[PDB]
């Protein structure tokens, strides 16, 4: 929960900077692999985004969220950094990509169910995530997903729902208010469950589909084909209850919206 600087070993970079450290005590390559997370962007309003990145990790205890392992102890105040667990398979991003051949609907859905039941628990923890995406979701063995990336992540005040701060996760509120909350998690959602159900093709990505779909700003113009109730079509081959479901987190009014905690059931009886 404490790890001196002098024994984290860089190896590579994976992301503020996400790198790959070996936390090596011992200094003979024999220690865990850990991923260290530190701001590049020195300031108070840096300082202040990345104390809220920590605080917002130390507090989490999920199975399906990246296991924060602690901070770092170095040589002055601007050696600091967010020390969390290292997953050797990934993103799962790169994950489906990788293994598409033996990835069937009934494991996508277990992914599905299992970054839902994350999810869920984040919002009882009153936790805004605002970059949920296959990108952000770590691989922690074949039939096990976490969710990672708390830099957006932002807590909501006891008497408040909503908080006000690529374009193709954002929910309409979220791209014309910049309105955020876990309303705009289940829209991002739907999208991850797109993402999924597509093994996140590069080619029918949210952005390629969405591009294809618009062609004023791009922006104004999404947010128009979305007000028309426009949608991402059908991943191929996606089966059609999958589809329903990413429907019903893409409704244009947040209240319309299911929750995490309704879409669970759904999904567990999807297998
Ligand atoms: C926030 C992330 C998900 C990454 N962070 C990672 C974490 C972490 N604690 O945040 C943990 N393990 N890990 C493994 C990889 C990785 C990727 C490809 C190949 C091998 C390994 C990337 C990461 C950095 C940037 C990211 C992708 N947006």
């Amino acid at each position: 929960t404490i790890f001196e600087e002098r024994h984290l070993k860089y190896i590579s970079q994976l992301g503020g900077s996400v790198e790959l450290c070996r936390y090596d005590p011992l200094g003979d390559n024999t220690g865990a692999l850990v991923a260290v997370k530190q701001l590049q962007h020195s300031g108070p309003d840096q300082q202040r985004d990345f104390q809220r990145e920590i605080q917002i990790l130390k507090a989490l205890h999920s199975d399906f969220i990246v296991k924060y392992r602690g901070v770092s102890y170095g040589p002055g105040r601007q050696s600091l950094r967010l020390v969390m667990e290292y997953l050797p398979s990934g993103c799962l991003r790169d994950f489906l990509q990788r293994h598409r051949a033996r990835l069937d609907a009934s494991r996508l859905l277990l992914y599905s169910s299992q970054i839902c039941k994350g999810m869920e628990y984040l919002g009882s923890r009153r936790c805004v995530h605002r970059d949920l995406a296959a990108r952000n979701i770590l691989v922690e063995s074949e039939a096990h997903v976490k969710i990672a990336d708390f830099g957006l992540a932002k807590l909501l005040p006891l008497d408040k729902d909503y908080y006000v701060v690529p374009i193709f996760w954002y929910a309409p509120e979220s791209l014309s208010d910049n309105i955020f909350s876990r309303q705009s998690d289940v829209w991002s959602f739907g999208v991850v469950l797109y993402e999924l159900f597509t093994y996140c093709d590069k080619s029918c990505s949210p952005s390629a589909e969405f591009l294809r779909m618009m062609g004023v700003p791009a922006l104004s113009r999404l947010l128009e084909l979305l007000e028309e109730g426009q949608r991402l079509p059908a991943p191929p081959a996606c089966p059609a209850e999958v589809h329903e479901l990413m429907k019903l987190c893409w409704a244009p009014s947040p209240q319309d919206r299911p929750s995490f905690s309704a879409l669970g059931p759904q999904l567990d009886m999807l297998w």
